[PDB]
DNA sequence: GTGTCGCCCTT
DNA sequence: ATTCC
DNA sequence: CGGAATAAGGGCGACA
């Protein structure tokens, strides 16, 4: 669709808005139904139909650090939404792969980068932290896995404390103890001596996404992963634990409650944004429950993908 | 090759 | 993403 | 619970 250049209601196929669009222009439509939000400037507006704007970018406009800031149609959204089972099957599928691969490069030298991908790799499917881009370090001195500094890292004789400050200045504690297998290999990487220095030093954005498409996904696949993982993990030490149990609601909102605080956002942003839509539903099925009863968490986890795998398609 | 940018899209 | 409503 | 408002993350291919 053509990009349309917006002011003061009005619109124009070019960004000094000297030539006006028809009168007629269905954006004129799409503006009826959306607000431009003052605080935007230099606003795209598409030249589209409402019912086309429905599952696409409809404007862009900058925000006042001159961020440009993207809203999409309600049926683009739902489709976003839709995708998170397929990406929660396609994780666990690929899971005993990564591991193999970690377990495989976790002996090797600390300076060798296939050893650092290793680590790279556990901390994520164990912590679920953001990928961690150097732009956001820079602009906001935001803290993710891959801009972690050995600064952040803190040894006791019993464990490894990382500690951070992450997106939106949220700060972030994950505790190593020594029975772990992140344990050794993370003091092994870490270098005390050099606290300004980059943990993973041989890393980069690049090596990354090299290394995490041969299993056919993306670093934060491994979130929307652990998020659901933690949720079901709950789900089934919860319903076999509480001795009266909770109402549905409340059992949902427990479970919920305890997954975003694993994984260190809030419960809102838990559930609009990470778990699945499908096991989301199953979940409020009552004949689910005794399904529950007597199985293993694997045997559980098992049934749930079997069910989000025949529900997604 | 590297570090960054610019665009798109997500949380 | 958090906050507010 | 849900959703509006707005801030600031990740993914990917191209530029310097
Ligand atoms: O990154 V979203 O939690």
């Amino acid at each position: 669709m053509r990009a349309l250049f917006y002011k003061d209601g009005k619109l124009f196929t070019d960004n000094n808005f000297l030539n006006p669009v028809s009168d007629n222009n269905p954006a004129y439509e799409v503006l009826q139904h959306v607000k431009i939000p003052t605080h935007l400037t230099d606003v795209v507006v598409y030249g589209q139909t409402w019912e086309e704007a429905l599952t696409r970018l409809i404007f862009v406009g900058s925000d006042s650090k001159g961020r440009r800031q993207y809203f999409y149609g309600k049926m683009h959204v739902q489709n976003r939404n839709a995708k998170r089972d397929r990406i929660f099957v396609r994780v666990y599928n690929v899971m005993k792969r990564i591991n193999s691969f970690i377990n495989k490069n976790i002996k090797k030298s600390s300076t060798d980068s296939n050893y650092q991908l290793a680590v790279f790799m556990l901390m994520e499917t164990m912590f679920f932290i953001r990928f961690g881009k150097m732009k956001y370090l820079k602009e906001n001195e935001t803290v993710g896995l891959l801009t972690l500094k050995n600064k952040h890292i803190e040894i006791s004789p019993d464990k490894i404390v990382i500690k951070f400050v992450g997106k939106d200045k949220v700060s972030h504690e994950f505790v190593v103890h020594k029975s772990n297998r992140l344990y050794k290999p993370l003091l092994k990487l870490t270098d005390d001596s050099s606290p300004e220095e980059f943990l993973f030093n041989k890393l980069s954005e690049r090596k990354v996404y090299e290394s995490i498409k041969q299993f056919g996904i993306r670093i934060k696949d491994l979130r929307t992963y652990g998020v659901n993982y933690t949720f079901l993990y709950n789900f089934w030490t919860n319903v076999k634990s509480i001795s009266p149990l909770p109402s549905p609601k409340k059992l949902i909102a427990l479970t919920i409650k305890q997954t975003a605080e694993v994984v260190g956002h809030t419960p809102s942003i838990s559930k609009r944004a990470y778990m699945a839509t499908t096991i989301l539903e199953m979940v409020k099925d009552k004949n689910f429950l005794d399904v529950v009863s007597k199985t293993t968490f694997d045997e559980f986890l098992s049934i749930v993908v079997d069910h989000v795998k025949s529900s997604t398609d």
